[PDB]
């Protein structure tokens, strides 16, 4: 229902791909979003439709929350920015040219192809037959200040995962495609976990806020007066809302998203505020004895 209407800005459009964003940014019901609406179908990206609420990786970069990478974008014997796309197993549908991921460091790179060449379905390499990026792990992100200088991935005898290696191991192995989760905090790296313990902390801040849901269109939180506040706009919304902003009855409506707040994950007892958590396939070479 109002899964539509996002946090932040809510900016679903890539930086190379500019040209169909009178409706993919800033999204809103609009209905044409081709880096946005994928996300939307149940079934697909189970876990960002579990807190839909929260911002793409497309909304945390431009929200300034992730940056970019060196070469934000790579064409198509091949380039060194493949060994790290050649890890995870991917699916793109038809039509698309570009597909954004979560970097190693935790930046986002894209993967770009010439103009009327398509990526393959396993967005490895450039064929023939929209504007848009389509979004290879299931992700999503927010706004986080907890150092993660010292956090580094630790995995049950696992002697590689994704692109890290994290022993030398000359013993008998397992090689497989297996979907890690993992997380990416301030100072650190990309962080592959065993098991994913998500908690979700909630609160009355502004991005746990949906505005205009009775007569569709967006509105922006700020506009409302808070209690005591200058406002410039009247507002009125449930129980949660009319206890920190002042309410009458009616410029807008705004209702509380469940499952909306600041969400820590658990990395090796301790539990610290991520920037971005997700799924993701890669290659896992594990031990055995
Ligand atoms: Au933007
Ligand atoms: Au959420
Ligand atoms: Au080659
Ligand atoms: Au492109
Ligand atoms: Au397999």
């Amino acid at each position: 229902p109002h899964l539509r209407n996002r946090p932040g800005k809510g900016h679903n459009y890539i930086d190379g791909m500019t040209q169909e964003d009178a409706t993919c940014k800033p999204v809103t019901y609009a209905g044409a979003c081709s880096s946005f609406d994928v996300l939307l179908e149940k079934g697909k990206f189970p876990l960002f439709q579990s807190y839909a609420h929260h911002r793409t990786l497309l909304e945390a970069v431009h929200d300034t929350i992730i940056a970019k990478a060196d070469p934000p974008s790579c064409d198509l014997h091949g380039n060194p920015c493949m060994k790290e796309k050649l890890v995870m197993k991917t699916h793109c549908p038809n039509d698309y040219q570009s597909a954004h991921y979560l970097n190693n460091d935790g930046k986002m790179a894209s993967v770009k192809c010439p103009p009327k060449y398509e990526l393959t379905e396993d967005c490895n390499f450039c064929r023939q037959m929209k504007k848009g990026s389509y979004p290879l792990q299931d992700l999503f992100c927010q706004s986080s200040e907890d150092d993660g200088s010292k956090l580094k991935t630790k995995m049950k005898g696992v002697c590689e995962v994704g692109v890290q290696a994290l022993k030398k191991c000359d013993g008998q192995l397992s090689t497989a495609h297996e979907v890690v989760p993992f997380a990416v905090f301030k100072n650190s790296k990309k962080v592959y976990l065993d098991k994913l313990d998500l908690k979700t902390e909630e609160n009355l801040l502004p991005d746990s806020f949906v505005c205009f849901e009775h007569k569709l269109k967006s509105f922006d939180i700020s506009q409302c007066p808070k209690i005591g506040g200058h406002g410039s706009k009247k507002c009125t919304g449930d129980a949660a809302f009319c206890s920190a902003y002042e309410c009458t009855a009616a410029n807008a409506y705004c209702s509380h998203a469940n499952g909306s707040g600041i969400v820590q994950i658990q990395v090796s007892g301790v539990w610290k505020k991520p920037l971005c958590v997700g799924y993701e396939r890669v290659v896992v070479k594990r031990e055995l004895s």
